[PDB]
């Protein structure tokens, strides 16, 4: 159920040595995808509708549905991301907390990759890193 | 302690599994990254952060490496590896070295494979790149 999200910042010396910095975060695995570990470069997704090498983690901030103009539901977004090569997808569901029920509903065919949600403190934390800059890596762990 | 290694291959996407073990040289955790062939002897190349290194160890008395098995694990992590996987078929003693009661375990997993599991891994590495590993602790 619980997904431990480790966000990695890293920098290299021009002699190829890396120093990594890590910051922890919690969400939940949803029934929309599998309960397994995942790891990849973070990509902030954008609503409207391959743009990236296979293996990315998609991060989506959802908006309040009454005001949401998007075509894709939360489940539509999870599906597309995986079709387009994501190894996992993390949704921020603070604006749309019905989205959890939607992601946890009985699944006609659940995706092979993790579909995780965060909210509260842990989302502000995520979106502060997703915005601040790219080149962050997400480790999604299942304990 | 068993480590489940799923390898993703491309041409569009398909999967194929195999098993090994988590050594005490590193942690017991999951990791995932593009596979990178590590040379059986290195130094004695810069990559993107987050690769999974994979190397076949030679018999130690035939091994010209500057780096011990541990040394290759630490160096791989320094150079941005998310995990390291050793085929230890030809060096059983590498197992005892990776399992030393260690004050100094790495935060990343340091896995080893052998027998047919390893033959399957190394064949993928020898052939050509565009492979990605996911290491799971079930």
């Amino acid at each position: 159920d619980t997904a431990f999200v480790e966000v990695v910042l890293f920098e290299s010396s021009p002699n190829g040595d890396y120093t990594t910095y890590t910051t922890g975060l919690q969400g939940r695995f949803s029934r929309a995808g599998a309960t397994i570990s995942a790891e990849g470069e973070i990509v902030q997704m954008h609503p409207l509708g391959d743009l990236y090498e296979y293996g990315w983690v998609g991060v989506v901030k959802l908006e309040q549905p009454e005001l949401d103009p998007s075509c894709l539901t939360v489940l539509g977004k999870a599906k597309r991301a995986v079709q387009r090569g994501a190894t996992a997808v993390i949704f921020d569901v603070s604006e749309n907390p019905d989205a959890i029920d939607q992601l946890n509903q009985v699944s006609e065919d659940p995706l092979k990759r993790p579909v995780v949600y965060v909210k509260g403190a842990d989302a502000v934390k995520l979106m502060n890193i997703v915005n601040k800059q790219k080149v962050a890596r997400a480790r999604i762990q299942h304990r």
